[PDB]
């Protein structure tokens, strides 16, 4: 009987509610086809989002709290549903409830109305939940109810476009610091995501990072067992070497670059594209960096990988390569040369990608200009591979910067 419940929920006599309560949240979780809608368009919502206030009757509140969190684990409009019916400052009320059963009732409710999407998540930042959910996070505390701390963290820390406020950044960090030595996969697993979604909100974010200390707790995780910690991880250390020298060099310091042979050769082509994507990054900085890639090593796997690795993998070389170009020394692009690296690079000028076009075209201008007496033998070597009739073809392509440079480049070097 839908209608007595609703009816004696509202009763003054709180023994009724509870039976009462108990009776909408056994048809609610008790079934697999629950009357959820039959429920919401029964008025009990306002009920039991008053119930949630009773402090003075934890089981009816566990109940109500209970009740609302599997609407809200529902579909879309169910979760709204819940969230219009002014749930969510009383959900972040329980979260400071003394009975456990409650908080993690709490927690999972919003959980799911994070999920639901932005504004949802915007909002529930804004009333201030993340100090009480980062309390959660202790030595005893349940994995189970663990993992949904950290699930909801992630998703606090996901919708980048909107960026987080700085000062819940500031709150966020040292339980990541924490949580980065846990054992369970997907507590790393949600750590590092959360990580690498703070560091890519910009250069003063990666800083924050960076002055929490968690980086050298981070960078072996590239070298971990199970590999979506490793895919995690390439990611926050990726865009933190987007930053400046300084901060790649913050990376660098804690030997990243010993875990690059194993995930250049890693049977994932992901991992070896977002590997190069990560050393492209490096070669980008100063001549110190563009050596310590050559040092360990790692310029033969790179070559190898621009000529016989997947395309999104071959696009990241390229870019590793030109990027070396910028303020690489005429010994270290020679190394380049030595290393067969012409073949390859210019096997990538007939490709439809115009961008891995241009950064070709620039890395081979580069070269070019770079040698000043060895110019006719790497133009030999330009010519032997085809990279001539492939340049002089780009002097008829659409896009400016393309046939501008093509152009430049025969003018200055095959005329």
């Amino acid at each position: 009987s839908l209608e007595a419940i609703v009816q004696n929920a509202s009763s003054d006599n709180q023994g009724i509610q509870l039976s009462a309560v108990q009776a909408a949240r056994k048809l609610l979780s008790s079934d697999r086809n629950p009357p959820i809608d039959d429920l919401i368009k029964s008025g009990i919502l306002p009920i039991l989002v008053h119930c949630l206030e009773r402090d003075d009757n934890p089981s009816l509140q566990f109940e109500a709290a209970w009740a609302l969190t599997n609407i809200a684990s529902g579909t879309s409009e169910q979760t709204q549903a819940v969230v219009q019916s002014n749930a969510v400052p009383l959900f972040l009320r329980l979260l400071h409830s003394p009975h456990q059963n409650v908080c993690e009732q709490a927690v999972w409710a919003l959980g799911n109305i994070i999920g639901d999407g932005p504004q949802c998540r915007d909002y529930v930042i804004s009333l201030g939940v993340v100090k009480p959910l980062l309390s959660f996070i202790s030595p005893s505390i349940p994995i189970t109810f663990l993992r949904n701390v950290t699930w909801v963290m992630v998703n606090l820390c996901r919708h980048k476009d909107p960026p987080p406020p700085m000062e819940t950044i500031q709150e966020i960090l040292p339980a990541l610091c924490v949580l980065i030595h846990h054992t369970d996969v997907n507590i790393l697993v949600d750590t590092v995501w959360a990580l690498s979604y703070l560091t890519d909100a910009g250069n003063e974010q990666i800083q924050m990072v960076i002055d929490s200390g968690i980086v050298p707790h981070l960078v072996p995780l590239l070298s971990h067992q199970e590999v979506k910690v490793q895919t995690a991880a390439l990611r926050a250390v990726g865009n933190i070497v987007t930053g400046t020298d300084e901060q790649t060099q913050v990376v660098l310091n804690c030997d990243a670059l010993s875990h690059f042979p194993a995930l250049l050769t890693h049977p994932k082509e992901k991992i070896n594209k977002e590997a190069v994507w990560f050393l492209s990054n490096i070669t980008a900085g100063n001549q110190q960096q563009v050596q310590a890639v050559i040092d360990a090593n790692l310029v033969p796997m790179i070559i190898h990988l621009l000529d016989k690795g997947d395309f999104g993998t071959q696009k990241e070389a390229a870019w590793a390569i030109s990027n070396l170009t910028i303020s690489g020394r005429k010994d270290q692009v020679a190394y380049l040369i030595q290393q067969n690296v012409i073949p390859p690079f210019c096997n990538l000028l007939t490709v439809k990608d115009a961008q891995v076009v241009q950064v070709v075209l620039d890395g081979l201008s580069n070269i070019l200009k770079m040698a000043e007496d060895e110019a006719e033998t790497i133009g030999n070597l330009i010519e032997e591979c085809g990279g001539l009739e492939k340049i002089e073809q780009l002097q008829n392509h659409e896009n400016e910067d393309i046939y501008k440079l093509a152009y430049e480049i025969i003018d200055q070097f095959f005329s």
